[PDB]
């Protein structure tokens, strides 16, 4: 219905949640965000710029001997990158079936790690604050989640929490019950980082960082 | 004082628009080229706001509004319907420091704010649905006689109101336009929509959907909405 005659406009657009609920990257688009992703390196830079500014907010904290200091992270398109498997159905500009991304998971295919994440994670860890892991990906998924998390140089964690096998919930509702139960435990949460606002809906303490991603959208309240 | 380091300006940028990157005090020095450039010799500042002002109009097109009820859209003015920008060229683009009272001073002498026409459109098809704009402002009143010649000279007129700050106040603009929205609220009016160019005028603790147009000249402190 809507063209999206600017690329770059576009990408602005969901990044900020101006433009929601779109279910395909638009075709014009294609090019635009294959550059973004890897020639222009646009897309590091960008990530490199929010894991930056959550670390120099991180460092600045006073931490407490007495609490769980915790900051949350997504998985897939935080930590793991999900790109090569796009790279196959068109970088968001295809339709793609409901499992399938989690079947080619299951094949045995890694996925890399997102090394700016990856620096703030460990950063974090030096710091003294625990990361908690919320993923979406089935608890079916577990040990192969493990194995690529080890392969990128994630070992460590307060928690990796992954959701209910055929659990009925949405993803924004879903993490918005476990970030409950975190505060719940206690757990005195400083921050968290996803590439989706659903990951980051304020409704328990701390700063929210959106990591940039142009390829799917994962609706939210 | 503290300075950060910002290598890529467009990566800065999408920071401040994101709210990755808040309460920056100036433009980090090294972007005032691609500040100029993103405002003025690309178009990317028009072609992002088109775009942004599209999304908006197409979901006031959706809504089932009726008749008896007042629905209302909030729009900022500054950098939402009238451009600070003649101001901000003259002081490097954001990157150096201006005097608080200084942009209030230069609009008090007469000085003219263009109009930003993707936003001016989209007044105008509000106007057609029926949805009456709301402009808040955080000018202080004694601005309203220039405040009014300019938004005249732009195209617009129709508004249900347009609400200045009391002269001297001493609320924060996140504060202020809080109590503006939900004094709206309270009168029974429908607010269906909401466009300012910073967050702070955009807080969700009043109905609507928010729509951010673009700034990287200046960040307006604001204030998270507790979800339950
Ligand atoms: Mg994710
Ligand atoms: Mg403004």
């Amino acid at each position: 219905s809507i063209n999206y005659p600017n690329c770059r406009s576009w990408h602005l657009g969901v990044e900020t949640s101006n433009i929601i609920n779109f279910d395909t990257v638009p075709a014009n688009c294609k090019a635009y965000v294959e550059d973004y992703l890897i020639t222009s390196k646009q897309y590091q830079y960008d990530s490199k710029t929010v894991n930056k500014e959550a670390y120099f907010y991180a460092k600045g904290l006073a931490l407490k001997n007495d609490t769980v200091n915790v900051w949350i992270f997504d998985l897939d398109d935080t930590l793991l990158s999900s790109i090569p498997y796009y790279a196959k159905y068109g970088y968001g500009t295809e339709n793609t079936a409901p499992g399938a991304y989690w079947s080619w998971l299951e094949s045995g295919e890694s996925t890399p790690g997102l090394p700016e994440t990856l620096h703030l994670y460990e950063n974090l860890l030096e710091l003294g604050i625990e990361p908690i892991i919320i993923s979406d990906r089935w608890k079916k998924l577990s040990e192969v989640t493990v194995e690529n998390l080890k392969a990128v140089g994630v070992t460590k964690w307060k928690h990796l929490i992954l959701k209910p096998n055929g659990s009925k919930l949405t993803q924004v509702v879903y993490k918005s019950k476990v970030r409950n139960s975190l505060v719940k435990k206690g757990y005195n949460i400083v921050g968290n980082i996803g590439d989706q606002w659903a990951d980051l809906v304020e409704d328990t303490p701390g700063r929210v960082f959106k990591l940039p991603n142009p390829l799917y959208y994962v609706p939210s309240l």
